[PDB]
């Protein structure tokens, strides 16, 4: 008997619909699929498509009702998705897919990927005012995973991160930021798996392990919320209390892990946050010494980012907390992955799907105390086989870093697959995620994204719905 809904968060909901209701309705995004087994006929298949779509009674008929007819088509090894707010871009798109040629909403590969996606779990640096507000308010499934972390929250930490969400007025902090990206990690996760889809395997940076522990199958969603709620407070509270001489920075610089080991001997007390990418890492220590190395970058051409915080996880700053971290993780209770993990918390080696557990207390712990290696995991899914890189966020952050990291590693076209991104429709995005999903091949139940149909107007009069 968890706790409900918050009075003031109903209070919220309501305002922000009609907020939502008095303005305009805009257009949908379509996803319409084509296939073959031959490319050559998939390209002949979009070209009558688009004929057919040309004609008057093409024109009669509504996007949805025709990406509603062509999810009910066997769908083939080689395939299309072009993605639709009206008759004009499904058009232009299809003839592109026809003429074999790129557009910005059309994707078309020649058959499936080979390997299953490996979903990225970050979080930092991706929040903003709104994020997740309007999925919320226009998904029913989204909506209702958010309520579920924000109950777990609420009887956690006994504030409502549904509040958060809905009241335009407030914002993030060191604390809330985690918490609510969670919600948002937990709530994308689940609404995609509602369409059919899974990780083949999971991988996280810092704020995200406990998401992707959860969809690893390593904790239960009460104890991933525990896992953040525990890490999210400390690290608010603590921070809060630093001054002066106890202040530690965090900084993005152009450096190499190998860079690193040597620009280090000049600053004894710099410590390895995270390892984003080939060229990229974050570091952390005392303002002084962290000026400089940005100093040191900058003159060598190389770029450098101080963040806005007061203290540096993954550093020895965190010793402080550990002792009550593992007291409020105590009873927890690790499970074995139903996926596979790469483990950046430990240095970015893999974990088999049935292996044994990994998310104890000491798991929680080594990881906020010590490196990410997120370059080392992406790297280590790359060398096994792994080419689609899905990201729940509320921005892409991550993939970015992804990119720098496949490309390094001689994978010049990853599939890298985003999820929401601010002033991008949430709702639009989405689509797009599962469109993308399904171009290449991975789990997804493209026919789950068009309603049931409730009369003959819902298909169009093309293959496989003409009306005799
Ligand atoms: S944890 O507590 O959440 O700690 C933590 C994790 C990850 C962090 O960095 C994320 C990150 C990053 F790795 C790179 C960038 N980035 C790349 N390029 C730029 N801008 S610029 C100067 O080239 O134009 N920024 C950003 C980012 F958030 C940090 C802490
Ligand atoms: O939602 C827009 C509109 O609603 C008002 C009340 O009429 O404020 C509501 O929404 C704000 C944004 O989330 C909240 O901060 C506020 O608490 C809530 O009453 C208007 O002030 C606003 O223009
Ligand atoms: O501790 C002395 C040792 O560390 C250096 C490294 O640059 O400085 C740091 O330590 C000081 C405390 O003794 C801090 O005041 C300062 O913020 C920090 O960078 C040198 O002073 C020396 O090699
Ligand atoms: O502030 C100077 C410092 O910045 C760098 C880039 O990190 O250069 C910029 O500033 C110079 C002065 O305006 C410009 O001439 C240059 O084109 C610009 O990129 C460093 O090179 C320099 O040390
Ligand atoms: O102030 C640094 C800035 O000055 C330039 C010349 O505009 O370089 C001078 O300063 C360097 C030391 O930082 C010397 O190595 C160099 O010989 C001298 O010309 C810029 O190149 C630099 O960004
Ligand atoms: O080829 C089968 C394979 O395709 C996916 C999407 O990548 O599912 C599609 O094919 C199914 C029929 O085999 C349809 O039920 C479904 O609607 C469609 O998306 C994968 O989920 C499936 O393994």
């Amino acid at each position: 008997e968890l706790p409900g809904v918050t009075e003031e968060a109903l209070r919220l909901k309501e305002a922000a619909l009609e907020e939502l209701a008095a303005q305009e309705v805009t257009a949908p995004l379509v996803p319409l699929a084509v296939s073959a087994f031959l490319t050559s006929r998939k390209k002949a298949a979009a070209a009558e498509l688009a004929d057919w779509m040309q004609s008057p009674e093409g024109q009669a008929s509504s996007l949805e009702s025709i990406g509603r007819s062509l999810s009910r088509r066997n769908h083939g090894r080689s395939r299309a998705v072009v993605l639709a707010h009206d008759h004009d871009e499904a058009i232009k798109g299809l003839r592109a897919v026809a003429a074999g040629k790129q557009a910005p909403n059309v994707f078309s590969v020649d058959g499936p990927v080979t390997t299953g996606p490996v979903w990225v779990l970050a979080g930092f640096g991706a929040q903003h005012r709104k994020m997740g507000k309007s999925l919320y308010l226009r998904n029913e499934v989204f909506a209702a995973w958010i309520e579920k972390v924000d109950a777990l929250v609420q009887d956690e930490l006994g504030y409502s991160v549904l509040e958060l969400i809905l009241d335009d007025a407030q914002d993030y902090g060191i604390e809330t930021t985690q918490v609510t990206i969670f919600a948002i990690q937990i709530a994308l996760g689940e609404l995609l798996r509602h369409h059919g889809a899974k990780p083949a395997a999971v991988i996280g940076q810092s704020l995200g392990e406990a998401a992707s522990a959860y969809f690893a199958g390593g904790l239960s969603l009460r104890d991933a919320t525990r896992a953040i709620c525990s890490r999210s407070h400390l690290m608010g509270e603590g921070e809060a209390m630093l001054f002066g001489e106890y202040i530690r920075l965090m900084a993005l610089v152009e450096y190499s892990a190998d860079e690193i080991r040597e620009v280090f001997s000049d600053f004894p007390d710099l410590e390895v946050c995270v390892y984003a990418a080939p060229t990229q890492t974050v570091i952390g220590g005392p303002p002084e010494q962290v000026d400089a190395i940005l100093a040191r970058a900058e003159a060598e051409g190389k770029f450098a980012r101080k963040f806005a915080t007061k203290g540096a996880s993954h550093t020895s700053q965190m010793d402080p907390l550990l002792g009550e971290l593992t007291a409020e993780l105590q009873g927890i209770k690790p499970t074995s992955p139903t996926c596979g993990i790469f483990s950046t918390v430990h240095e970015g080696r893999y974990i088999k799907p049935g292996g044994e557990p990994i998310h104890d207390v000491e798991y929680w712990k080594k990881g906020l105390r010590h490196s990410v290696y997120f370059t080392h995991g992406i790297r280590n899914a790359v060398d096994s086989g792994h080419t689609t890189f899905l990201e729940l966020a509320p921005n892409p952050v991550a993939l970015m870093q992804v990119a720098l990291t496949t490309a390094d590693a001689g994978l010049h076209d990853a599939q890298l697959i985003p999820t929401l991104a601010r002033k991008q429709d949430e709702v639009s995005s989405m689509v797009s995620t599962m469109a993308q999903l399904y171009v290449y091949g991975h789990d997804l139940d493209i026919r789950t994204l068009f309603s049931r149909a409730s009369g003959p107007q819902d298909y169009a009069n093309i293959p496989p719905t003409r009306f005799k």
